[PDB]
């Protein structure tokens, strides 16, 4: 490559893997969203919450891909594994699954940051910090807040609590 | 002092003490606010309610300090004791603690007013009446209203009632 | 904690300490500001300069506290020690004290950054760089510029130089 | 009187005396203002500062007179004694004389307040607090600030300091 400079084959591979993880997360959120759109589930705010996450994760993948090309690396795509469930249970079940997913993405970001630091690749490290690391921390805090509120409500009386959370917290 | 007139050393000292009380109240409210911002507490309206009180109490202290200088007294600062709790329980626990705090501030204002009256210091007495005494009465009435509503709700079913109060009463 | 990830107990403690340092700095600046508001000191631009710093340091503490909750740490508050002086001398005395204070805050930031780096906590490191480290460097440069100008002026003729600095440099 | 109620002959007399004091203060300030307008004095900001005080003191007298009629008392006017000096010296001399004057007015207000309190006349006491007592405290603080600044400057080098105060502090 005529532009590649200080960009390790290790980081290039790891970025391609992280792209796959983000696209898989988007796919999971697509499935979550449409499950909550089912006539027998019917929680529109939950559907919207996950659909907006599907879009955010896809955008994250596209930013990674742009950066891959900016550095002179080569994007390589793999199969996207279907989401881990076909049906996602109740709002708390779904939000717990979302937190699990986000913590896995965050750990992948943290692992990639550690790799870039080992490889003395400060552009990579700055890229992750600026577009991904704080976005994850904010998102995980939001989901944790949501989970606490859902759990406070669905202890009290399950169906009613689920309805109220969707109506009064979610957009 | 070239400007000091009819301003007793007694009132000057008491004003410095009241400054400390107000700054301590601000600090208590800072702690209350961020406790309700915790991911495992997560009541945003309660957090906001106390954060706005933190600001109001700090502003009260600054008004007192301005007046101290206006009269030719000398501001003297002491340590600010940490708030009385590290964790603040449920919304009713917190609102009861807030009412306790405000009643202590109010009694300090009332004591200072009585001192000014004994000292024949009508400027002081007018200052307190105009900026502090009615502000306290209004705030304590609001907290009493809140407490009654919280108690009506958390008798019924605790978690749900707490959620509904935060969503439908608090900003 | 349901959200905590890659956040060391060491960093959590150090952040609580830094909160205390920032709130103490705010308190120092509160005292500085009102000393310059005294009828027998009467330098309004100096009062305003320090009052605005009081607000900036409080805001810094609140940002730290927000981040503590974002990461799943627990805010813990300690006593705030009173400022180191009751009377702050002349403008140069005060500005030298301010520079001392800021250098102590900066070193605490630098120490916390080093800790985060040792702990492989890139979010922390990015947080400090983005909101605190450059803010300190800019503030210390400004105070250094001020001190040089004050010293140029108060060599020439002390009272006059102090007046002119407050009127023509400070807001 | 068909409207007079709870208004002592003592307070009525004292209000007439206070009117005289305010009109005399206005007259003093008129003399101060035009002394600083002299071609051989020529400090326009000082002239303006005192001319605006002349107007404020006259307005204070008119408010007192309005209140006298509101309560059913009878305005009685006495000679206005000429001001105590024909020439007013330097800016610091003039500002010291102004502070002396204001402290005498303030003590007269405080004496009248004490009388109203003895006479159980809460309207009078509220009237003074609302329109006069805080106005005096603010004005005396301003003059004290001015005096400190003038003294800082005219120690350094008298003529220059006087010029700079008038140009950079006064309107």
């Amino acid at each position: 490559s005529q532009i590649r400079q200080n960009y390790s084959t290790e980081v290039e591979a790891a970025v391609n893997r992280l792209v796959n993880l983000y696209l898989r997360a988007s796919y999971t959120y697509l499935s979550l969203g449409f499950y909550f759109d089912r006539d027998d589930v019917a929680l529109e705010g939950v559907c919207h919450f996950f659909r907006q996450l599907a879009q955010q994760k896809r955008q994250g993948a596209e930013r990674l891909l742009k950066m891959q090309n900016q550095r002179g690396g080569r994007a390589l795509f793999q199969d996207l594994q279907k989401p881990s469930q076909d049906e996602w249970g109740t709002t708390p079940d779904a939000m717990k699954a979302a937190i699990v997913l986000e913590k896995s993405l965050n750990q992948a970001l943290l692992d990639l940051h550690a790799l870039g630091s080992a490889q003395a690749d400060p552009h990579l490290c700055d890229f992750l910090e600026s577009h991904f690391l704080d976005e994850e921390v904010k998102l995980i805090k939001k989901m944790g807040d949501h989970l606490t509120n859902i759990q406070r409500l669905v202890g009290s009386q399950a169906g009613l609590g689920e309805y109220l959370f969707e109506r009064l917290t979610l957009k």
